[PDB]
């Protein structure tokens, strides 16, 4: 059995990292991938040779823009018919500079590609849904439980994260309350094995890991096939968590 | 599929209902199972003739007695030789009323059975784990929406759910310091459709939940093979609601 | 009494409802107290008229607006010479829409007055305290039930109170981190009675109330005079939720 | 202008640390208190001495024993007419066993001292308000942040504390439902300065406080003086943490 079979998602920040271990989950269970990505249009290249053309397609896509959105929509229907999934996987990172001295634009642009990107997302997944799938499907977004190694300090990365985290329940009831069979739940993977990073830091990041190692990307892949099938069909406006015990 | 191949699952109250569910899906996937229940020792007969004695085992068992703990115990080891998966999910509702108007004695046999069986529990399969499996496994303890929120009518139900949730963060992290590799998780169901029940109560339920209809004992079971599976290997001390937006 | 004795405070959204609740409690308690509005210069006159001219100072505010802040602050210094306390209190409800039909514009002005001027509101008033009160003060982030679950009826409003919430908890660390005696929690108001509002919509606002009715401005007040005091020199970084039982 | 004027509490664990803290805090603001201590009697009386014996009371009490409670209840109306308050302060800490090597015994004994004491005090409490104080008065159930230094890893002391989260909740809406104006809350300490300790072990518990330095036991005090008064009279099932950002 193949957990997404005809499933057809869209991946945002897709060909790197977490987003392409949640494609290769995917199209390993049967699913159709349109991965995106704002510069790095070679690893859309690399993917969909990975994957095959007939089950993956690249398209670049800024998730801060209003416009790319519907853009990769336009682009998923023409391809694959519907859109059944929206994994919101796409976000930038935390810094440990002093609030009193964070630029507004810097604050600004966190909001813009950390939360209002998801709001502008779900819209648009919602929409194709109605348009295509019967108003039913799924949307994943997902949030790092710390961006920033060791004391949540980032008022920027956190304060997106904790917008995510409401927005995803609130949608998920606004969709409820008006009896459309749309899923709506959040992801939070804690430090996953991707950029390397200074070993003052790495051997620093490990420490706050109670079992003691990083993860994979295709652990974070593996609780979004559960979230993107319909085994999940009673998991709606929840957390799921996959950090090694992080914040346990 | 198979995701569960080879996998030893102990599930008290496994029989019936949720539990019933539990195991369903995990003889789906290749996992023998030792069913438990303290009185339905019919359900369970019924549940192995179902299931096939290759597969499966019933044993009778009073989860608040530490005896009986290792009486399955000893006996899932004599028939399927490890125990790989621990499934705390028997439980009992516990006296409707007002809290001053409470008997000590009811208060107590709700501690016993959903909060200090649950510990007996993960005591003893962590022991039989280290025994029998290399000191790997996944223990899942099966809380309650009402261990996240406040349930009016059963407080001594709410403060037991409320404790085998920490419960849970306590033993993951607890065995993750020491480099054990036994993970940890709580699943949390919502309301599950498993008994009959007045249509005037059944209203009353359903106003609660955001989707409109109680979840299946299926829904359990599928994020219970996922935490069950080396899927969730980096899942630990992590809390898994399915509850179609009740606390959302 | 005396309880604020010599702090000064700047009150966001301090001339009416909450706001006015919390000005009043800090006035009886000893503080001078800068309430700021955008567009209640009427709400503005009756406070410093009733407070007297010593006291209170009134300075029209856009708390979206980054040159506001620093027009407030220059008139909090000009006026009574320090500042030892923010309560981010000015915040605004959004459209009751659908999700998928929410206007970015709708979305992002929500976002800038419940959120991201909480973060402008941060920097200018720790700017203002490590200076004029040797870097010592309290940050007080009226946030709301709806930064704890989620509020159907406003996604952006759950969002932003769900962002105003890890702000919060960031900002109070990333303070703290550098040695910096400045203080910032959160306080979360379920329904208090401001507005006059029809019977049935009363109704049925008190009919998910615990106790049976909405709560008082001053019942903000209190808990905020305990954390603007240095009887709170140990609460930081914490959520404080007065909401008769709402999310319990 | 004295706060807790006229109010009457029964602080357990009230001799010494933390609970002799909240009594001083009590006693400064009018109320009259009843501290309560198993073995340290002569801490009692030392308490007794210290503040008069016209506005306090001291009684000898395993808060585990149900007849106790009544001990306790029936000294109180002797002594002071009436019953406004209960701290739940009494409780064990934790130990860094492995969790397989724990005795059912020594699980018990902090059950019956972290969490069914807390029940068994309210359900005490909650008849002797409605007998003597009109069916009002406040319950604070106390459990502090932290029962080791590092990893919370004790299974009993985190199910405890998890179980009394949830029976502040559940209790303060199963009277809510029934129209009574008894309030729950919780109240967890950081770690406070009380005992002469090592200087090895002050500088593992300081490094996980973000402030860099303990509390003092006032700081728990003033907060409960908050709770206790009608200055909180719409805070009800809701937590207050004051320990100096340690889980922020």
């Amino acid at each position: 059995t193949d957990r997404l079979k005809d499933k057809v998602a869209i991946i945002t920040g897709g060909v790197a990292g977490i987003g392409l271990g949640i494609a290769e989950c995917y199209v390993r269970e049967g699913a159709k991938v349109v991965v995106t990505a704002n510069h790095n249009v070679d690893g859309g290249r690399a993917a969909v040779a990975k994957f095959g053309d007939d089950v993956s397609l690249f398209v670049q896509q800024d998730v801060s823009k209003e416009a790319d959105w519907q853009k990769v929509i336009d682009a998923t229907i023409a391809k694959f018919g519907r859109v059944d999934i929206l994994v919101n996987n796409a976000g930038i990172g935390g810094v440990n500079t002093a609030i009193e001295d964070l630029d507004l634009a810097d604050w600004q642009k966190v909001i813009d590609v950390n939360l209002t990107a998801n709001f502008l997302g779900e819209k648009a997944a919602i929409k194709a849904m109605k348009q295509t799938a019967d108003a039913k499907g799924s949307i994943i977004n997902v949030s790092s439980v710390a961006g920033l190694v060791g004391l949540p300090i980032d008022p920027a990365y956190s304060a997106s994260k904790g917008g995510s985290r409401l927005l995803t329940h609130a949608t998920a009831l606004n969709l409820a309350q008006r009896g459309i069979d749309i899923r709506v739940n959040s992801v939070h993977p804690g430090w996953i094995d991707t950029s390397i990073i200074p070993e003052d830091l790495r051997k620093q990041i490990i420490a706050t890991i109670p079992v003691g190692h990083m993860g994979q990307p295709q652990d974070i892949g593996e609780v979004c096939v559960y979230l993107g099938s319909d085994e999940s069909r009673f998991a709606n406006g929840a957390e799921f968590t996959v950090d090694g015990g992080q914040r346990a």
